[PDB]
């Protein structure tokens, strides 16, 4: 079945984790700790040298991106075509884009920094809810009417930022709203509410 | 048909080009200068206001991977199945993780940082090597029996390095003859070898 091994964080797997869980799908998590992690052989044997490490049967994958691909593309959340495929990943991208900046913020200079990263936080919004006004009147997902990996990815990078930064989607009404009806879906909001999910820090640093 | 939008500068658009001469597809050029950037109309209509843009038809793309993941999956460039699938998609992220250190090296700290980034460069190569390793012993592509998109982003990551540190590839084996097995491909070939290609500076800023 599926194995995720990670941290005991949210981070980079809280996105496929919400999608697991979300699709009803069953997943063994293997937590390595610090201390395992400095021990260094598991590091070694990471292709790239880092986590999530992801195991679906016999197949082994790295990289939180190509994992939630590989999902998508499994379990049919990759769009109903070609078109929306793109889009699908147009959207990923850009998510992918912000987040690693919100994970330099929190890492490289969180205090120095917050400040002038919360300013310029609307601009970086803006395409998202841009995308959703042109996507039926942002009564449904991010591309399509069906849900897709990016909706999870970027549910994640919202909530993330919400505490960051209270208040930060106040300003973007669709993005609210899509916020809300995602957050209300029956096994994700359960799983939202679960202590596996609740008790993890967001990152590694306690910063959030 | 094709239309790509982006500076006279090989950057993000070199493999994307690379992957469309080499599959004989026909494409238009639109050049943006760095006049007509700063007039601001442009970057306004792009979605996460960076450039490259793509248009397939009507369909309007951004983000170079985006573009790359589109025409591999519909020109056939993204594997023989679902595993594979997640293979190039794997191979691809690392490639792009890498490049987003050598864009910060250019655009960042040329000068200062040049050194360091090319004594940790081996640690960084090693990975594509190993992939290349488990893959028919590295006889054909770097995942699968096909070439897929994949290929061309990573071609063209090791060709900007061997400019910024000639000879890197020299204790690769594997990736050294991957190259020229590569480069040899007659459209290739071809492409590589033209003014379209070669007039071109590799990044905006001069460095190389
Ligand atoms: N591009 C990779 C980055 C993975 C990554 O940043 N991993 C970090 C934790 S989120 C890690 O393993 N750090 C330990 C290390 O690199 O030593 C992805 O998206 O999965
Ligand atoms: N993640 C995007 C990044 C695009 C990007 O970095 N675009 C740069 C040129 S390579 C740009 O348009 N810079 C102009 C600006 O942002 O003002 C991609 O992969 O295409």
């Amino acid at each position: 079945p599926y194995t995720v091994v990670y941290f005991p964080v949210r981070g980079r797997c809280a996105a496929l984790r919400m999608l697991l869980a979300d699709q009803g799908q069953s997943w063994k998590e293997e937590v390595v700790t610090v201390e395992t992690w400095q021990e260094g052989s598991l590091k070694a044997s990471c292709l790239y040298g880092q986590l999530p490490k992801f195991q679906d049967g016999d197949l082994t994958l790295y990289q939180s991106n190509t994992i939630l691909r590989h999902l998508g593309r499994t379990l049919g959340l990759y769009g109903k075509d070609q078109q929306e495929a793109a889009l699908v990943d147009m959207v990923n991208d850009g998510v992918e884009d912000l987040r690693c900046k919100y994970i330099s913020l929190i890492y490289t200079n969180y205090e120095a920094g917050k400040d002038d990263y919360v300013k310029a936080l609307p601009g970086q919004l803006k395409p998202f809810e841009t995308l959703l006004s042109q996507n039926q009147g942002g009564k449904t997902f991010i591309v399509g009417d069906q849900i897709s990996f990016a909706d999870y990815n970027l549910l994640d990078l919202l909530l993330i930022h919400e505490v960051l930064a209270p208040g930060c989607l106040d300003a973007f009404p669709l993005l609210s709203a899509y916020v809300g009806r995602l957050s209300a879906r029956p096994k994700l909001k359960a799983f939202l509410a679960s202590p596996e999910y609740v008790n993890l820090p967001i990152n590694g640093n306690g910063k959030q």
